[PDB]
């Protein structure tokens, strides 16, 4: 199936990643300027794995998103959207259903 918000950053933990923000909702993690948000909501692990805008092409080549944009509430990410009556960040959504090619994902977009 695919990864669950536990499996998630459990993998970022061994990729020699720190913590950024923690709340009952995410797992804020940072490698260095690298930031990623563990979606700790995801009942599916499909939405579990948020990174950051800009790599919003380039990620997807790497991997498909689950959707394109979600709106933070604790994901700050930075280009929070004015765009609307509540301004709220938004951070794209990823996902897998193999350990394995998280960490190949970690290794191609943040890695190698």
């Amino acid at each position: 199936m695919y990864l669950r918000p536990d499996e998630v950053a459990r993998v970022l933990e061994k990729a020699g990643f720190t913590v950024d923000v923690v709340t009952n909702k995410t797992y804020g993690y940072r490698r260095g300027e690298n930031y990623v948000y563990v979606n700790r909501e995801a009942r599916m692990g499909r939405t579990a794995l948020i990174i950051h805008p800009r790599l919003k092409d380039r990620s997807s080549s790497l991997a498909d998103p689950a959707s394109d944009i979600k709106t933070c509430d604790h994901y700050q990410n930075f280009p929070l959207y004015l765009g609307g009556e509540t301004h709220e960040h938004y951070g794209i959504p990823h996902g897998f259903s193999s350990r394995i090619a998280l960490e190949r994902y970690l290794n191609g977009l943040f890695g190698d």
